[PDB]
């Protein structure tokens, strides 16, 4: 039986996504640029902080100095982080709750395996810091998804080789790197961004120890 599940934090255990939308809408309002909708939200879809600025500058033609480009970087993450801080237990994702209780008392080995800065915070604001043995810090690793080191260091970090491990994922990136580790990966989401080579489920309420055994057992 897998001894590990390493979990992505966004669209899996809970959505930041609305939080970081809002805090660029306040930015682009602040300095008044037009046109940082919903629609043109999906061009910031699992694009850097500094490439997402660009995109909005971009919109009014805007050319700023070095120095006001970090500026208005750290002024979009000041804000990410004044939103977060209302982050609640009723923002856990569908599901993921039980399957966190049930790999604890299974002696299944939980890590988080995620590029949010912001993780050990939205942990303990869940009330889920108890229920993880690791988290690997993004911080440390060389290069993010879809290169697997943030996996592996997931999986090292509960003392597991990732062969032993699943890793879940909502992106196709993350799904990527959970291969090039060597876990097992189980999507959330669709096909089309996905893949149709892996595992998928619709949401996370499918997310059971039941359901992560069936596909071990299969594999
Ligand atoms: F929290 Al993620 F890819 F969604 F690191
Ligand atoms: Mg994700």
């Amino acid at each position: 039986m897998f001894k590990a599940v390493l979990f992505d934090l966004d669209g899996v255990i809970t959505d930041t996504a609305e939080y970081h939308f809002r805090a660029w809408k306040a930015l682009a309002e602040e300095i008044g640029i037009n046109g940082v909708d919903r629609q043109f939200n999906e061009q910031l879809k699992g694009v850097s902080r500094e490439d997402s600025l660009q995109k909005i500058l971009d919109l009014a033609d805007k050319k700023v100095s070095a120095e006001e480009f970090k500026e208005l970087a750290k002024r979009k993450n000041d804000n990410y982080v004044k939103m977060i801080q209302d982050v609640s237990p009723a923002d856990v994702y569908p599901g993921i709750l039980q399957l966190l209780k049930d790999l604890r008392s299974n002696k299944i080995k939980i890590a988080l395996a995620s590029a949010s800065k912001n993780g050990p915070f939205l942990l303990e604001r869940m009330n889920l810091t108890g229920y993880f043995d690791a988290i690997a810090d993004p911080a440390e690793v060389a290069a993010s998804k879809p290169a697997p080191d943030i996996f592996i260091a997931a999986a090292h970090a509960v003392g597991v080789a990732p062969s032993e491990s699943i890793g879940l994922e909502d992106s196709q990136a993350g799904i990527q790197a959970i291969k090039d580790s060597g876990a097992l990966p189980i999507g959330v989401g669709r096909p089309e961004d996905l893949g149709d080579d892996i595992v998928i489920v619709p949401d996370t309420s499918h997310y059971t120890l039941e359901f992560l055994k069936e596909v071990w057992l299969q594999k």
